[PDB]
């Protein structure tokens, strides 16, 4: 109930949420039909529209009209945009020449610039180029201002998920807004884009910017608007909120356009009718710098122009019907359209089989586009998977294209011609990001981040101590010309251990054998040094990563190799080694096929055995250094080293054995050398971060040895490919990976064929951050470098993505 017989006099775009029953006038009591009767008289004033004409240039102050220019009006904070135009001989801001903002030019009472949040719904990164024509103030904050040529969204790309992730740093599988569409199991309720449920707080997960502002004093002009308030008035409120006295100014402020989402989904991305469109919101934002200029706060405030994701051309035509693949259709729910989650329609049927559905939907037509996943499956840089309102059975539907569950669906719910919600790293998924103001740099342009990075910026930009977030703070301090964050790196908690020779070979009973017992001052002094670490130079480029918990672990150095092991885990943590641009392949020779050789300076107790492998008949296992790459037969004996050896299914060891035989050698030639930290990562509760020994849910028969559920690999090399790998002198350029561990390949679709037709396919969709791999591991990499903390943690958030310029 709402008795809205109080009155909105005084009170438009209040700042403060009044209790129920008493009527409100925020701008978003429409929403809640709660506000006043009064709200649209005196709050949604239209009376001449919202530019001041010649005629009414010094006119009586009729407060009927949408806007003022009466010459009391500035005063009064509530001037048309265009007044000082019109009617006072200046210019817009779009037509002055721009002018580096070397410190803050703020009114008096200003503590600090403010910040606004320009939010602009399915703004296609390639319209900051394609559409620049036609949007000369979006252009002229691009190219005056810091920018990127695109910012990756969150997956799924889809409206609620990004604009939550923007406001909280967070992952969409911990804020808890995983789709616009979701059941929650546990409040046994569901959210749905029409409908008051969307409302609740319990929703909403993490701490927002702006109840992160409120809670450290930092006043904010509410977020939301309602839909039916046009942008001149949402504009026009920003600016009289900036008006307020001091102690009742809010500090950021938020606007939000439905463009051009809402004709993308009408006309496709690059639908003719999509200029007016982007020529409408460059005029809001015109609008918004002209009366930002008017109250001289056009070099104190800084501005954020940012969408939430792109818009790929879809239509009916391409879509997949559940119905051309399952029998029974009707005992599962389908959440459709660019992605699929499927969950059982009734929990009472016990004839429910998640295995059963996984296997009528895996590679049954020739051109498939969609690929079925258990969520744990998925690709870890989605991070996709970590919450109970994430359907366990998921679609990764192909771009261009939809998924639902029968035809009439789709023909009883063509009209439109643009969706997103696909893969974040698809190119027409990705959005903008504009950085204008004094706190930003000057013409600057930053290489493509991920908007989980944003909320720690935007702290920054207000002084703010972020709430703990998905966010690496500091790897975004390159676009900010001050207030960085001066982040130091974390302290190692466990330190390795060396050990020397401290065990003879009969004291191992491990079912393993090598025909190694083929046998100098020469040869067996350097054996020796090789041991002790004298090519650790070459292998071990940017310092040893450090363990950030508490751990047993040896340091093994080798001549073509150094690696990090676990007593616990009875295998490597990290495997290092170096493949310079000259570096020969060879083949495992035939006498050394099933070789696994006792490592003298790590106890029996603590080394893995060959006889849970023979007994085992699911497992075999892969070595992390590979053979193929040895420097010489004398070095390749060390590739044999029990403790070089883990886990592998045989599916897996085909993807394996040809990243280490072909792909290795291959970036080497390509990237004039590369360093290579390998390894394993147990993430049993796909959670995202490394699992304790107490979480291991599956080991190698008979053993304590665990099974990975992945494996990583980091591959860096210098950015100036004229330098080696081993000798640069400068920045540092890295791939990664992190490959389920999984023992069929029913992934891989033409996994029949040569390894040369998939494997790197597969690799591809499997590429990740090495920031991903540190909470995979809970490891800390390149601690000893000649760069900078900061390029270091900017190195450590990027995605080689593989797509097309
Ligand atoms: C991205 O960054 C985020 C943010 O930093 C990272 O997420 C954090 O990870 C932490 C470690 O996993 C996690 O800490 C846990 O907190 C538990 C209580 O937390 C509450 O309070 C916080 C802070 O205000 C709040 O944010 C939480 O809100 C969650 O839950 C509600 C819904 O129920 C949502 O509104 C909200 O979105 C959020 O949900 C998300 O997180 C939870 C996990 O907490 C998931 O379940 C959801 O799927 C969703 O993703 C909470 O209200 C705390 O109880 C935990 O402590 C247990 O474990 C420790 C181990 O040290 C043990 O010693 C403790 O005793 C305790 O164990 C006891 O409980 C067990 C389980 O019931 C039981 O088995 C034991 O026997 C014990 O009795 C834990 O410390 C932190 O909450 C989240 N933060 C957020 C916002 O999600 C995230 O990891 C990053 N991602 C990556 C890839 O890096
Ligand atoms: O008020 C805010 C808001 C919310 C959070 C915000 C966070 C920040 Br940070 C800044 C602005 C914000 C504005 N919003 C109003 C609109 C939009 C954002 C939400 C999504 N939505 C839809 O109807 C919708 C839109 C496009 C779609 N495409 N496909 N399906 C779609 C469904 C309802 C809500
Ligand atoms: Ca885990
Ligand atoms: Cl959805
Ligand atoms: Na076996
Ligand atoms: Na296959
Ligand atoms: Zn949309």
């Amino acid at each position: 109930w709402t008795a809205t017989s109080g009155s909105c006099k005084g009170r438009c775009f209040e700042l403060q949420e009044v209790g129920p029953p008493d009527c409100r006038c925020d701008n978003l009591c429409k929403s809640y039909s709660s506000c006043c009767h009064d709200f649209d008289e005196l709050c949604l004033k239209t009376a001449r529209g919202w530019e001041c004409t010649k005629d009414r240039c010094g006119e009586v102050r009729n407060e009927e009209n949408a806007c003022h220019c009466s010459e009391d009006c500035l005063s009064r904070g509530d001037c048309c945009t265009n007044y000082q135009v019109v009617c006072k001989g200046e210019s817009h801001w779009v037509d002055d020449d721009c002018e580096e903002i070397k410190v803050p030019e703020c009114p008096a009472g200003f503590v600090r610039p403010p910040l606004i949040i320009f939010s602009v719904d399915g703004f296609r990164a390639s319209y900051m180029k394609k559409g620049s024509k036609v949007m000369p103030n979006i252009e002229k904050l691009r190219s005056c201002g810091t920018h990127a040529p695109y910012m990756r969204p969150v997956y799924p790309t889809k409206t609620f998920p990004n604009l939550y992730t923007l406001a909280t740093g967070l992952y969409p599988e911990s804020h808890g807004i995983v789709g616009n569409s979701m059941y929650d199991p546990v409040f046994d309720a569901s959210f749905h884009l029409r409908g008051r449920e969307k409302f609740n707080h319990r929703w909403w997960g993490g701490q927002p910017l702006w109840i992160t502002a409120t809670k450290q004093g930092v006043r904010a002009g509410t977020f939301f608007w309602s839909v039916s308030i046009p942008h001149e008035r949402r504009i026009l409120t920003i600016l009289q909120w900036l008006s307020l006295p001091d102690n009742e100014r809010p500090s950021v402020y938020a606007f939000y356009s439905e463009q051009p989402d809402f004709s993308g989904h009408k006309y496709g991305p690059f639908g003719p009718e999509m200029t007016n469109p982007l020529r409408e919101i460059d005029k809001t934002v015109g609008q918004l710098m002209d009366g930002l200029k008017q109250l001289r706060l056009h070099r104190c405030v800084n501005v954020i122009f940012v969408g939430d994701h792109g818009m790929e051309d879809v239509t009916c035509d391409r879509t997949e019907f559940l119905s051309n693949y399952l029998t029974n259709v009707d005992d599962i729910t389908l959440v459709p359209g660019t992605l699929g989650r499927i969950r059982a329609k009734s929990i009472n049927n016990s004839k429910y089989d998640p295995k059963t559905i996984i296997a009528a939907l895996t590679c049954k037509k020739p051109d498939q586009h969609f690929k079925p996943y258990m969520k744990q499956h998925l690709p870890k840089r989605l991070h996709y998977a970590n919450n109970r309102r994430i359907e366990d059975i998921h679609l990764l539907v192909d771009r261009r294209w939809h998924v639902a569950r029968k035809p009439l669906d789709v023909y009883k719910k063509c009209f439109f011609q643009g969706d997103h919600g696909f893969d974040n790293k698809v190119n027409s998924m990705q959005t903008v990001f504009v950085g204008y103001g004094p706190t930003f740099k000057y013409r600057t342009k930053v290489p493509p981040f991920e908007n989980i990075e944003l909320y720690n910026v935007m702290c920054d930009l207000l002084g703010l101590k972020p709430a703990p977030n998905n966010g690496t703070h500091g790897s975004l301090n390159h676009l900010l010309r001050t207030n960085t964050f001066r982040p130091t790196m974390p302290d190692e908690v466990s330190r390795p251990n060396y050990p020397g020779i401290m065990y003879l070979q009969s004291e191992f009973d491990l079912g393993c054998t090598c025909d190694d017992k083929v046998e100098n001052k020469l040869e067996e002094l350097n054996k020796r040094l090789h041991t002790k670490g004298s090519t650790k130079e070459r292998h071990l480029l940017y310092g040893r990563p450090a363990v950030l918990y508490r751990t047993s672990y040896d340091i093994l150095y080798h001549t073509d190799f150094e690696s990090g092991y676990s007593e616990i885990f009875l295998m490597p943590l990290w495997t290092s080694y170096t493949i310079s641009k000259q570096a020969e392949v060879s083949s495992i020779p035939e006498h050394l096929t099933n070789c696994v050789r006792p490592d003298v300076r790590v106890s029996p107790g603590f080394s893995q055995n060959c006889l849970a492998y023979k007994n085992d008949k699911q497992m075999s296992y892969g070595f992390l250094f590979p053979p193929y790459l040895s420097s010489s037969p004398e070095a390749k004996y060390d590739a044999f080293l029990v403790t070089n050896m883990v886990p592998m299914y045989p599916a897996f060891k085909r993807v394996w054995a040809y990243f280490q035989r072909v792909l290795v050698k291959k970036y080497a030639s390509e990237r004039n050398g590369v360093n290579v930290i390998s390894g394993p990562i147990f993430d049993y509760n796909y959670d995202g971060l490394r699992d304790t020994e107490d979480e291991i849910k599956q080991y190698v028969e008979g053993s304590s040895i665990p099974v990975p559920t992945h494996y990583y690999s980091i591959i860096t090399s210098c950015l100036d490919f004229t330098q080696p790998a081993d000798k640069c002198d400068g920045p540092l350029s890295v791939s990664s990976f992190i490959l389920p561990h999984r023992p069929d390949n029913d992934e891989s679709c033409n996994s029949s064929e040569d390894e040369s037709k998939w494997v790197e396919e597969l690799m591809k969709m499997h590429t990740a951050r090495v920031r991903d791999i540190e909470h995979l591991t809970g490891l800390d990499f390149y601690r000893k470098t000649s760069r900078s903390y900061s390029e270091i943690l900017t190195l450590k958030t990027y995605l080689h993505t593989y797509e097309s310029e």
